[PDB]
């Protein structure tokens, strides 16, 4: 993830222009290789046409160049890129939305599972650990970074996500499919035992806990679905053919023909097809948007920071259910205890953001005494 | 936020034309700087071409101008702007939808947490204060205006959003990540204590309270997500390249060539490229839509009024849970107590809006006696 | 609202052609003023060019006309209109979806709040009245028609939406923001008192009531949001500039030049630029779609019938919770009491709509005896 | 509804080509009338131009034809059709999604409402009958086919959807608005009586029943909304003007001019403007998509089969709550009772669909011994 | 399903270029037949024009070719394909989202339905078997692969999805509609009996079980809806006409005319219309996206693996509710038991993915001492 939110807070003079000076996650970094190949092919064709070809061969090449330049179209490529890239971007955001966060669940485990004794601590930590374990099992299935960190279940044991007993239980349960679903079943059974054992005081609280846990299960299922059900290969191939064909055609149609022939549109021979290069940056960059986002769990600069998410989730969840269980700041009368209309102050830097309330769009409508009179 | 809802209530003669006379949040305010730079560059090129260049240099420049004007295309730029700006606008509205409002929660805290004594008052105020504190922690993380108002946690203490005890508790819990999640865990634990202490009469009410609070947590998580996971930089760079390249090409391709040469389309030499300037306003304004909305928590005219939202939420939430707790208007027979079909009157100004009921699209279908007879 | 659903039930010969004979909510009614202005400007330019201008001035004007006609483009305008109008239409439907209906809530108030005595009647009527009052407070904030009907809270008292005691309570609670949220807090507190007083038999029923009421609160909050957070002014100005600039350019570029000059495309001098007028109807009508829908709570023909909704909601809600409370039709064996497979008859007019069940797309697949045999 | 799902299961050679041989719900059936009118007008213009017009009149007509053919544009029409038709298709699917199915509710009524005696049977049947009655009241309000089947409430009585007592109760409750909402209030009151009478054992079950019933109410409200709030007439008129104007222009611009004049593009005089006819099929068919779908409750081939849905819902709901109440198949050990990893067999025809599990996209990543070592 | 997620994890040099070397689910496999037919027709026309036609016939053909090449347009086809294919892709993903997974339900059945005795085992297995049976009944109705595996209910009995007693019960209940809904009613009745029999301890747990089961019912209803309510045939025919007409026109308009005539754009006679073939691959591949996805339950390479889903669901669900019922790994202090801030290690391969926390976009804003001072 490359965050530039702070740089685009305001629509300042050349706000997006300044973003062209970025390297990480940039268009430049994504297509410089393809652009260099295109550059080399274009100038190989230029040298061949200018030097190797005979006069008749040069005339045939100049006819082919006019034909190819005539057969370059930007509407179909722009359209298919628009729709395809929009699909990729939509799926990208949906995949972020299906990253499981334990925060809702950990609030409920901290609140509902009772006991400051070692047994209550162990129960709360085990429940939230099952949640984190389910999350990491799916993430190591879909994220290259997470997999490289946990290339085997034994790595999960060494890293403390899974106990040796949990590892042994998983091996006993082995089916020939991804076992990421197991910790949810464990969570449901352990929550039930907690309720039957009196650690959860009422089955409505158990219902809430299982509802939050199942929300996480649905998110994990969606991550599995996106990882398994790729955008149909035929669609990806169609967009790829459109782009690569446009520029293969440009390799001949955008050659600078010999000025001596004075062909329409070839009066001057600049060596650099600057406009063609700008079209390359635009169209191939547009395609690189999809190439980066199609699998957002890879190692691209703008792929999701899955390892950070795993670490943060573990730290926060264990703190929430263990140290923060019935550990509250003292409850005392607040600063506005007997102030009907509290008005927190503004800083010198923030004074300009104090606003009057918007009362509704009708607030300023003017009506005469007669207009406002009720009729029988 | 620039509200013009009242000005566009009706589709009146030149309804949108009148909006062109607005300055705050206007296209003019957003691109006048870029337009002045473009204006200066265009006329520098004009003066250089007209005065400095020799006859041969002028002919070469006139060839380059014809080439550049030939290589100006509006379909790719319009397409990429359409899709990109639509993405930005969608994310903009989603970010508004993830601004947390305490209204649902405060109704439940006012209703369910019992006691007119000082302890009940303190409990209700503390719960709703935890909600407001969570909200402000995330908002100061994502909103420049809120941050400038609360540039440190100590500012939150001075402003009355957090007690000194709450501040000390937060410092004790410090992890190397944003601690905006803490007040939710506090809320869950305090609600649990209220239930165990008899201030909440039934665990179903506790379940409802925690459900509303967790809804707010999800909204805050979404604000964090949008602040962290920018639109991929490559996409922003692609759109920026498209626009800036179009107009860099225009800087040469839209020059008024010497009329004496009588080039096709250069018969008359107007000094102002009015059409090019209109295209600038259109395309760069379209891009400025995204530039303003990409981070709606900045200080642009049309960015969200986060400080007002924080102040209003605090005032309303404290009033709802403290002064309005079991404080109801007298319950008395309404004006339509024994009126089967109440017909509230209309004013002279509103009489034209009295309507007959729409009974359904089938209501006026005509059928003969034979057509309506049931068959065996 | 102009309903034409019945007229377009079937795809009949010239189904949409017949809709061009409509006046109310029509394109004609929305742009005739702008079209007349455009008509007058076009013919003023025609008369000036034909009569006032000298021969040299006429030649300069004919050059400018060719230039302007060359610089007319329909792709950018069509694109920006497509995206902008789609945004407006989406927001329009979302605003309809956020109009609160009390039907779900009134079913629960009728069912759950017990007692045929005067106290039960008063309690049910007061609860549903709080719902209707919240609805009308927001609607009078966002709807010009509702505001003109209720230009002050005292009008709400005279119309029977609010009691004098409720009015006094509201004035006591006054904060410098829209108080539309107050009746929800009152509802929560009154429902709690009903439960504690035994009128609501179980807290799960209280939970359901408050859930439905909070759904209405969220809808009202969305109405407030749409009324406050306009589509960014810059976007509206961009689309407006695109359209108005297209047609300002047409005012010169679409002039009929003197036939004697035999300019390419000006061989014949028709006086009416019929195609330009059709383009005006199309593009300015497309923009008028947005101009009407951008604020659907105004007084346009196709704005929502908010006053009718308020009246109907009041009548239905009071009937549902008061007259229909435990007032059921006699429960008796239905016509199909001992008929395993009930087959309600068809009329002569409806006989053609009797269908066989669709059993699924696989139902007709043919397989040989060998194909259907299970393998080991 | 024309179902062709089975015909397009696979992407076979000319899969969509074979669909052009369909008549019911076809493009041919929808526009043959308009196409015949267009055909007649085109050839009337041809005959007039070829025979009636004088030489000078023919030259004027040939100039007008060149002008009109120059002023034919396909981008605006394609754009506006794309956006408008997409809106219609979206609303079409949303309307299908708002067709109420009693299946969830009928499972809960079958399970929760106890008693195999006549009273329990009557209670279950009455509750599910109220659901079906609400559904049919709205459907007869919005569906021409349903209305023609039930053109009066008395028809609902004769068809067995409503008892005479229910009819009398409805007439007593009459307000000047659609009464489709009444059966929900009856359902809520009858469910409450069932709970108070001990037929529903616990208020949580009552809560579930009312939640499912209210889901159906929301769906019915959406059907009402779509029936009432048409797509704004101005938008429909805009698209209609675009299409009809394109083809009115084609009526002159696509005439075959006299070959003797050798106009550019009129060298050969084919009598049939085949390309213009293909454009007619395309554009007018695209518009006919909207014309059919704009009201999907009419009698078009591809309108919804509302009568079938009503009949099926009645049959299934009554069977589910009456015959299937506590009528279960014997519970016995399944075929895989002591089989840890059940492997149901495949047929000869299905053997090729047996697959290995997809274990996740990371499953095949290769790492060296050093790469997989944890670091301190 | 063709999964290529692992191949597109990163935006590597020619990432999408490498996907053009795929056969299964490829563009090549989907249109080679149509392309061969197009190839044969094009060269038959070439041979006829070059050999059979006389000089006058050749001149007429050359005029028709110029006319046809003039009448080839790519904007309407690209537009209609964009919108239509987007609709198909949206419906495709929605259909995947409506594939029922028993995981949420099986967690609740494993947790809530008590007893390690044979009766508890039978009850849990029967409940989850009803869920799987409902799923398979709908899937065999909509999926050709599933149907070919289970071409009759007796096949479901032989495969162990349904007992002989369940089969007999289904035959007794037979109505003239798809009976896929029956197992939900059985589930509701059996869950109710379990609660009344004490196997489910509290009606809130029963409520949760039925809520999850009804979610599955809604998904199955959606699968039925998509299978029944095809995309309107007229829309499919419109897109098909656009594509097939474009290429039928190309069959004449893209012929290589005799070079001796030196027609504009026919200077050189290449035999292969390479650009036309690329346009074929692009446009017909784009259409093949829809042709494959329109029914994603067929046997295409990229259709869903329904049989695998059925097998996996059965195996996992039975394991979860039977072997894993109250079978938990030992609960023991985790590796971070007394570690406030757990820091799981990284591998050598994963060290580069360790990140600092993103604290929010405001974290780096700089303010002076005066700017941060609160004002009165
Ligand atoms: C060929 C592909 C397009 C590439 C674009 C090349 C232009 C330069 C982009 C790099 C901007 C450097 C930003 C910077 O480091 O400086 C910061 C300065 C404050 O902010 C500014 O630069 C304010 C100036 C903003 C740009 C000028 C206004 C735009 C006018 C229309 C375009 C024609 C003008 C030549
Ligand atoms: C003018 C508007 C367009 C109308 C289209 C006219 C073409 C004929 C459409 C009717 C298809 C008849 C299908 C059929 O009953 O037969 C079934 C046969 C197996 O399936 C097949 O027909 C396989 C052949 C599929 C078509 C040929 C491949 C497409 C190649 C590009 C188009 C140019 C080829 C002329
Ligand atoms: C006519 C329809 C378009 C068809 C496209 C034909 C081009 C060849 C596609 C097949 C790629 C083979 C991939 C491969 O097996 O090799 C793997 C190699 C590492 O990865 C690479 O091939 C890296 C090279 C990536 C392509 C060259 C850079 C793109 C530059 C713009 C296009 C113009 C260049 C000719
Ligand atoms: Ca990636
Ligand atoms: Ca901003
Ligand atoms: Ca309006
Ligand atoms: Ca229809
Ligand atoms: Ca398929």
């Amino acid at each position: 993830t490359i965050t530039y939110t702070s740089q685009v807070a305001n629509a300042r003079l050349g706000s997006f222009s300044r973003l062209l000076l970025c390297w990480r996650g940039s268009i430049y970094k994504l297509l410089y290789g393809e652009f260099l190949i295109f550059l080399l092919c274009y100038y190989i064709i230029r040298f061949i046409y200018r030097l190797a070809l005979t006069e008749e061969q040069q005339l045939m090449f100049e006819k082919l160049t006019l034909y190819c330049d005539s057969y370059i179209q930007l509407i179909p490529i722009s359209f298919v890129l628009g729709f395809y890239v929009t699909l990729v971007v939509t799926r990208w955001w949906n995949q972020y939305e299906n990253l499981p966060w334990p925060d809702r669940l950990m609030s409920l485990v901290s609140g509902f599972v009772e006991g400051k004794d070692e047994q209550g601590r162990l129960l709360r930590r085990t429940l939230i650990r099952y949640a984190n374990l389910g999350n990491v099992l799916i993430l190591r299935s879909v994220s290259t970074a997470v997999y490289k960190r946990f290339p085997s279940a034994q790595h999960l044991v060494q890293a403390g996500f899974m106990t040796p007993a949990e590892h042994k239980q998983l091996e006993k349960l082995s089916l020939p499919h991804n076992m990421f679903w197991v910790p949810w079943v464990w969570f449901a059974n352990l929550s039930m035992k907690a309720w039957l054992g009196g650690r959860i005081r009422d089955p409505i609280l158990l219902q809430s806990l299982l509802n939050e846990m199942n929300t996480l299960r649905t998110q994990c299922g969606h991550l599995y679905a996106y990882d398994w059900i790729s955008i149909p290969l035929v669609y990806t191939q169609v967009v790829t053919v459109a782009v690569y064909s446009f520029f293969l055609t440009c390799l001949v149609g955008r050659q600078f023909l010999n000025p001596a022939k004075a062909y329409p549109g070839h009066e001057l021979d600049l060596v650099v097809p600057v406009f063609t290069f700008l079209q390359f940056f635009f169209y191939v960059g547009w395609l690189k948007v999809a190439e980066q986002l199609i699998n957002p769990f890879g190692e691209d600069d703008d792929d999701f920071e899955t390892n950070w998410i795993v670490d943060r989730n573990l730290q926060v969840s264990l703190l929430a259910v263990d140290e923060m269980h019935q550990d509250l700041p003292r409850m005392e009368p607040d600063m506005y205890w007997n102030k009907p209309e509290p008005q927190p102050p503004y800083t010198a830097a923030s004074a300009q953001f104090r606003r009057a309330s918007f009362m509704g769009s009708t607030f300023n409508i003017s009506l005469n005494k007669e207009e406002m009179e009720f009729q029988p």
